[PDB]
């Protein structure tokens, strides 16, 4: 690198694979260091499609690490052309199978002594997502809390989770293996950045939180981190996993659909189809009333997942663990405009009672006739069982409770009974800049920008109370990552966030108001979903 | 001899007795025969009208209580003994009483007829809490109440047989109703304004008069207090009534229908009463052996079917409940409950208790009742489980049947008013944890707090006068509100749209909406689909 002597000396770093040169980024309160697009794996292309990730082979020279790399090949949403509501979640770099890269944000210059590491695993229903989206920007947590923050790309869709269980050519869960490979990479290499590999906190949202949860339940991953944060997502629940049988069913059907007639011959054929043909058909392998399930998700393979997540969280020893879990207020609203007839982002979506009954069949696709009517009866307001606004909102909560809030509640409760330290929250602030209609309240996903600090960017037109709020949340998260306790010990002025225990079931509300402690995490309704409803299901 | 106290009814002369109420006198006519005594071969048979009589029949005194079980759980205890017979037992008991203002009313007065409850196995028109002197004195009402046969004597049925056709206890009530039609005018009562009212089993009976056509032309308005014709306990099937009679027969030594009944007529009354209850699987402790039968005659179908398909356009109804219907039933049937301690039970107990309260229920339906009634913030708190156990029994047997009846009658034409009674009597001798228990609204309706010697609070004296006004305003008009009122809040009709009902307590009328709407949607709409 004949130009080293004239480049910035504070942006050169050596890792196990070679040298990198990062970039000095401006954050509102000062500069940060950013190292973007570090390969942590051999590009999982050609013969390596569906295969487990192979560790990146060393390079010569200084790797340019100043820009985000490719987004893992995935479906791109087009329901609403040019709409910020969906576009903010869309890929912001070129799609490519060659996408296994990660990013590191640190203070500038890099910390003198070992600094706690947050690793971000993104959501996107396992069919989408990228570590380079504006909403996952590590610069604010780095600049303001002094955090080292790592976020990796992992394979999604067929490429990440298509399995023919028991084969060697497509064992499944490779997308979770991508994540683990990045975790290992952090273990060997994060010290070279000022990162403390003995204090690593995973955090994620939705399918990401599900991924975090799965690393908790998979033993090879348990030595790669110390604390975890699950936001609006769980490894248990109706959507985050499938059986070996079901995964086998779905791969076979997708193979027929793209023209592919012995497991080896089948996978060899799939490997020849262009990436876009897989994406174009991946959705078409479900009854398209299962509009609320994705086809290629982590599989219960007896290997990565030794048994079902519900089994492992019912029988597991968790004294080790500290976990911060939680939900937004209206988890279900978002999805309604994509699956239930009568719903739109553009009108008020007041629905009929028949539309409600129909929506419950689509929301609980696994349900029998009896179970559906039980859900319908439980969520009806008998004082106004025809009121269209109460029915719109009830539809929202059926989808939200069944798929996120009650899975979280179940996980919180089980982890606490089996030794873990648990902190529970409900996030109740609607972003002032939100472009989804008012009726959706605080939708799924829209706490993420507050955890990451985006309101500190004055360019983004948040309120001044939202700046303050984001700083409180950043402190909660980084405090938890540092100590396993979101509270600031140097501060008893502020109200305390008590642990969540099976006796008092306390949890806090996150909004512009001071912390408020509540009891029972939607306790009556989730008893219905987690205890009774699994009979007629 | 007082001419106000000498009345002539269609069967002869009667002499009454001038009684003292707090605000003055009333004429009472106690112990009037309305049927031939149902003894010997008349046992189990429909009543026959009383034969006429010579001279002046002494009607100054309460007649005998219909032969019935006598409660022994807490001997001497005021709380229980107050429902116990207060005259001697006899199968010779088909008499009714009549209260009237003194002097006898100038102009035809609205008549209220009281049908007591006590589970179709007990009850007497002569109990102190059914005392008609207060409603008669203060509101000028003519108040009637009859004894009807209970237990095996009233309801043992061999469906299809001619000598034990069933429902004779209800036919006893019907006869007293015709009696009031043929005779109440001589007392200044108005045969054209007759309001039935009753409590529990009595409320059920009242409902079955609504649902039986021969009865329908004998009254104009009805009042159902904490009981229903529909529900889990008020009726049995033809087949089941037969199974039960036959097993009662074999238990006392008997033995063909005619043959079997004949042998039963030979048995001393207390033999029948002794084996009365050993006759159903004893998970059915919250269930009595001999109750109205769906005979195809008095009840042309199940009450459910009839309230689902009937036209109730010319009927006004006043229905309601108390706050803790299920309390009284706990100390008698559920392990862990007593009048003497605070009944703080374990979750194991609550689970076992639910099997009792819902004896009919599949495993899954019990599990469903358990999960619906658990408070998941404190799923093991004894105070929470105790209170829930009481709510399970009360909601399943009274509150949700009342909600269902209210809603059906409203939907199909009837003018309905609904209440929930929430004052606990200052004089109550049951423990505090039982709240406002089944039956303890009656004394306020009847105006017993007006008797100063019973030591009720002055507010209760004012409360009781209010309820007496609702009930008699309803008798007079079909509407509990005052036609030139006290300008308090109005009591709205109950409708299948606004589901409005009032609270009756010391504070002014409060309008609420949905009578345990969520919980009763569970019992009447979902839970049936679960033993099915
Ligand atoms: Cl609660 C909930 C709602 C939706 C959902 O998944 C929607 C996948 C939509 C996939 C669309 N797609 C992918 C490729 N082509 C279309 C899941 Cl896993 C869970
Ligand atoms: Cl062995 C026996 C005796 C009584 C009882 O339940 C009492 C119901 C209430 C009896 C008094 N009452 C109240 C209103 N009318 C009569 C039960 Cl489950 C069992
Ligand atoms: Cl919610 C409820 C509670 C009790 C009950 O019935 C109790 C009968 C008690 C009979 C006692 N007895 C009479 C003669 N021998 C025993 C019914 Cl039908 C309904």
């Amino acid at each position: 690198d004949p130009m080293e002597g004239r480049e910035d000396p504070q942006l050169l770093v050596r890792v196990r694979g070679g040298q990198l040169r990062g970039i000095r980024l401006k954050a509102p309160g000062g500069p940060v260091s950013a190292f973007l697009g570090i390969p942590f794996a051999e590009p999982p292309v050609g013969s390596r499609r569906f295969m487990p990730p192979e560790p990146k082979r060393p390079w010569s020279g200084v790797l340019d690490a100043t820009t985000f790399q490719n987004v893992c090949y995935q479906y791109v949403d087009t329901l609403y052309p040019g709409f910020e509501g969906t576009e903010m979640w869309n890929p912001n770099r070129e799609l490519s199978e060659d996408c296994l890269y990660l990013n590191v944000w640190t203070p500038y210059p890099r910390p003198a002594s070992p600094t706690p590491v947050l690793i971000w695993i993104y959501g996107g229903g396992f069919y989408s997502g990228a570590a380079s989206l504006d909403v996952y920007d590590g610069r604010f947590l780095a600049q303001v809390e002094g955090a080292v923050l790592v976020s990796m790309n992992y394979r999604v869709g067929t490429f990440g989770f298509l399995a023919l269980p028991g084969s060697r050519e497509a064992p499944g869960n490779v997308g979770l293996l991508d994540q683990r490979l990045a975790l290992q990479w952090v273990q060997e290499n994060i010290a070279a950045f000022g990162g403390d590999p003995m204090s690593v906190t995973l955090f994620g949202e939705s399918a990401g939180a599900a991924s975090v949860g799965m690393h908790i339940l998979s033993l090879p991953s348990r030595s790669l981190f110390h604390r975890a944060v699950l936001q609006s997502g769980t490894p248990n629940g109706p959507w985050a996993t499938v059986s070996a049988g079901e995964a086998r069913r779905r791969a076979t059907l997708l193979a027929r659909l793209v023209g592919c007639p012995n497991d080896t011959e089948l996978i060899a054929c799939l490997r020849t189809r262009p990436a876009q043909d897989l994406v174009d058909h991946e959705w078409h392998v479900l009854p398209q009333e299962s509009i609320f399930r994705f086809s290629f998700v982590p599989v219960v393979d007896g290997d990565f997942l030794s048994d079902t997540p519900e089994a492992l969280i019912n029988t597991g020893d968790f004294q080790d663990l500290q976990v911060l879990v939680g939900v937004v207020k209206d988890e279900g609203s978002y999805f309604l405009v994509y699956g239930v007839p009568g719903f739109s982002k553009d009108n008020e979506s007041l629905i009929s009672r028949a539309q409600f009954l129909a929506g419950v069949r689509i929301g609980v696709p696994q349900a029998s006739d009896l179970a559906a009517e039980a859900v319908v009866l439980h969520y009806t307001d008998w004082l106004h069982p025809e009121d269209p606004t109460h029915l719109r909102d009830a539809m929202s909560a059926v989808v939200g409770d069944h798929n996120v809030v009650c899975p979280v509640a179940q996980l919180a409760g089980r982890l606490a009974a089996q030794g873990a330290r648990v902190y529970a929250y409900i996030f109740e602030h609607r972003a002032s800049t939100l472009t989804w209609p008012l009726w959706m309240g605080v939708p799924h996903g829209y706490e993420i920008e507050f955890i990451f600090g985006l309101p500190l960017d004055p360019s983004l037109n948040y309120t001044t109370e939202e700046r303050i709020f984001a700083q409180r949340l950043m402190k909660y998260w980084t405090n938890f990552a540092r100590t396993g306790d979101p509270n600031d010990p140097r501060d008893s002025k502020s109200p305390q966030w008590p642990p969540y225990t099976t006796a008092a079931q306390q949890y806090v509300s996150l909004n512009l108001k001071p912390l408020e402690v509540r009891r029972g995490l939607r306790a009556q309704t989730c008893a219905f979903w987690n205890r009774f409803l699994p009979k007629l299901l």
